[PDB]
Formats: structure tokens, sequence, C-alpha cells
């Protein structure tokens, strides 16, 4: 006695997903990071830089909230019997969480550091934030570190879903949707970062964190909605988080803009 | 501003923990479950299918509460800054119940039913239970799914410790430690299980689950008690190690107890 919704129902609660997605403007035409990431002509280090420190917590939150969101699950599951449909769900949320954690699809494992150093925020770190830092002052890095509002915000909406049972099928449903636009973004944004009249990444390898993303993203949540209830708390709950991931994209923008 | 405890105060916490797995009479030659699955003649199909019932709900349990406290630890990460060292001990949290979910690891990815049905709980649930449970009746079925008292004790604590930041810690040192003989003793019960005066587990292919553990759970037990890698890698305080101590003398107590419920229902 635990089981999914029906395809049919199901596959409402997937269009009624996929439309908030467009009503919080997160699709590639909408975004103004996305916009910014093409129009620009150049970025500063320190614009770079910023981004690339909220990026990093960013990216830091999804993992390990998304995780206690699964974990908050697991809770769940140790006592109820879930079929093997809702099962096979929570593992792709398993595997999904690993290439952040642990690069277990090859495209990652095939490039990233092994160890705690491969883990996507800390790769990162080392390979995007550190090149950029080089090149800014110590007052700007610590600016830096003091994070916009509408990232705090998006950050304490991760805080929140990492006690839901359905957090992490929200969180992965809206993030794996817009990964492909967000690192292609980046790969315009640094490449066009340039300190003197160099470029601070010149060589190719530099953009390994990046390309492996595009080339993964390149290459169901609904699953884990057990009842119309819970059903109804997923779009609620896709609509806030879709919300909230599209303003801290447009504070990537306008950082891109000022 | 997080970080593990200094090399030589981990590794005398491991080193409790080891006097204390010693303690709760868990090794292969004290607890009753492995001497009984040595020593007994044969098996009837209602008492090795009660005790695969009993293991199906407590493996469940344990994957899931192991992967809640992961979960819980994630919390925590989210909210501070835990240096590459602590880092690494969290992967290996990932990936050694990642095994269990996921048949990850080599000695699995190849044997071990693809997508949920390759779960290790489902898995056994699949190999094991099913072909005894042809032999026993929905009655017996019924009864062998209340589970008895040393039991539900452990499941009850597993429930608390998914919520503990040490959680995933703790049963995995603890669990780790005591799978080879587990999985070795499970080998012998099931080769000792007679319907018609004969073995229901005739065939290699039927021991799969288990003698992919018995290889799989050597390298388990060296991750977990890695000096680098290790789970007293995720004590990163002295008051922390403290508590990690406690909940293991109480989480390894629980196990050996339900242990020797196995070897009771194998003997009578
Ligand atoms: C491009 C967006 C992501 C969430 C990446 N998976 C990352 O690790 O930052
Ligand atoms: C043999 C003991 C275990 C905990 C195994 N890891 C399992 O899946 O049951
Ligand atoms: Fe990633
Ligand atoms: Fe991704
Ligand atoms: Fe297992
Ligand atoms: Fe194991």
């Amino acid at each position: 006695p635990l089981s999914p919704l029906p395809a049919v129902a199901r596959a409402e609660l997937d269009a009624r997903t996929e439309r908030e997605i467009d009503r919080a403007r997160l699709r590639r035409a909408d975004n103004g990071f996305f916009r910014s990431a093409r129009d620009v002509e150049s970025v500063s280090p320190a614009d770079g830089h910023a981004v690339a420190v909220w990026w990093r917590q960013m990216t830091k939150a999804f993992m390990f909230t998304t995780l206690a969101g699964l974990g908050a699950l697991a809770r769940d599951y140790a006592r109820r019997d879930a079929d093997r449909e809702l099962l096979g769900a929570f593992q792709t949320v398993y595997q999904v969480i690993g290439d952040d954690l642990d690069n277990a699809a090859p495209e990652f494992s095939a490039v990233a550091p092994t160890g705690p150093a491969g883990i996507h925020y800390v790769w990162w770190d080392d390979t995007i934030v550190a090149p950029l830092a080089a090149h800014v002052t110590e007052a700007d890095r610590r600016a830096a570190e003091e994070l916009p509002a509408p990232v705090r915000e998006l950050l304490a909406a991760m805080d929140r879903l990492a006690a839901e049972p359905l957090g992490s099928a929200v969180q992965l449903r809206v993030v794996e949707t817009i990964a492909l636009d967000i690192a292609v973004g980046f790969r315009r944004v640094y490449g066009k970062v340039l300190a003197g009249g160099e470029p601070v990444f010149g060589e190719k390898d530099q953009f390994a964190w990046i390309d492996a993303h595009i080339k993964a993203e390149t290459v169901g949540m609904t699953g884990l909605v057990t009842d119309a209830e819970r059903g109804e708390e997923f779009v609620r709950l896709v609509e806030e988080y879709a919300g909230l991931w599209s303003a801290a994209l447009e504070c990537f923008g306008d950082r891109l803009t000022g």
C-alpha cells in the first residue's frame, strides 16, 4: 500500500509543472541571466567572480538540501510499503544526486577530480572561483561573500525543502530543466572575462566543469507523488521554488549589466 | 569551521568501537546466530522463512534509515563549512549505502537485478523469501511479519538514528563490521532448509544475493574503518565522539539481541 498516481494524473502534474516553469520565466528566451550571458561584450573579473561565488554557495546548498530531502523521504519509506515504481524513482533521485556528490555519470568522472575535490561546488570553487579571485581585491572578495537578497531567499527555500519528503523531487524537477541553459550561460560569461587584455580562462581545460555539465545536460520526479493532495503540494512547492530560482538568476543578469 | 578530530583521537574512537563490538557479542565466535547457522543440522521452511522475513524488514529499515541519517548530516553541511577531510568521509557514506540502493560496486553491478528489483531488501525478498513462502501457509506468512520484540527494538533505534547527524556513521560502522558473518550465516542456513526432505535452494544461482555479499562485504568493512575516510572521520569534536561511542554501544547491543533472535528461531 503505497504507489504513484495513475499515469493520466501524473501527466497532468507534469503539464502543470511545465506551466509553472513558463510562468516563472525560466526558459532560455525569458531569463535575464541567459540573455545577459549572450548580450554582454565583456565581463569584469569582479562581476564574474561575484557571480561565481554566489553560484558556489547556491549549488552547494542545492546538492546538500536535495540529499537532505531524499533522506526525509527515506525516513518515511523505512516504515512504509513503497511499490517498485516508487522505489525506481527514489533510485533516480539518488543517482542524480551522485553526479554532484561523487561524479557518478561517466561524463563527469571522465573529467572530474576524484575524492572531495570532485564535488561539484568544490570543483567549481577550485577551477572557476579561484582563478577569478587572483584578479579581484580583498575588499571585493569579502563583498562577494555577502550574498544578495535573491540568492539568500533561494538558499532559504532550499533549507525548507530539506525537510520535505517531496523536496528532492521539487528541486530536481526545476533544476534539471534549467541546468543546460545555466551551464551554457557560464561558458559564455567566463569566456568573456579578461584581465588586462588577457583571457582569465585562456586554456580549454579551464572550462572542464562547465563543458562536462553542458555535455551531461545535452544527453520522473512526479513518480514520487503518491496521492492527489501531495500532487497539489508538489505543484505549489514548484511554483515557489521556480520563482525563487528565476529571481536568483535575474540577479546574475543584473550583475553582468551594472 | 568544521573539521574531524585529529588522527590520534579518531584512532582511539575506532579502538573503543572495536572493543564495544567485542563486548556486544557480535563477533562470529560469540553471537548465537553465527554459531547456530554453523551447528544446526537442518532448518524447516517455516523457520527459514520467518528469519528471511525478519531480515527483509531489518535490512529495509537499515538502508532507508541510514539514508535518512546521511540526509540529516547533509542538512547540517548545507548550513556549515565542512572541510574536505569531512567531505571525503561523507562521500564514503553515500558510496557504501548506495550499493544497497543501486548496486554501484562491481561485486553487485553485474549479478544484481537492474532497477528497483536490485535494491537489496527487494532482491532478498524475491530470491530468498519468495521461494520459501511457497512452502509455508498464508497463516505462517502473516505470523512471520509480526516481528519479535528484539527485532522491533532494533527497528525503533533505526528510526531514532534516522534523524541523527551521526546516525549514518553509527549504523555503517557497526553493520559493515558484522555484515560478512551475517552473509556467511545466511549461506549456511539456507543451504540447510529442506522441504520434501530436499533442499529448497539447490542451485548456485539461488544464492546470488548471499554470495555477492560475501565478496563485497570485505570491502565495505574496510571502507567504514578507514583512517582517512572512515566513519569516525565524521566526528567533529570530542563531545560528538562521546555521543558516537554511546550510540554505537546502544546500536550494537540491539543488533546483537536481534541476531540472537535469529539463532533461537533456528534452534527452538
Ligand atoms: C548547472 C547547474 C547545476 C545545478 C550543476 N549540476 C551544478 O553542479 O552546479
Ligand atoms: C548482509 C548484511 C547486510 C546489511 C547487507 N548489506 C544487506 O543488503 O542486507
Ligand atoms: Fe553538477
Ligand atoms: Fe545535473
Ligand atoms: Fe546489501
Ligand atoms: Fe555492506
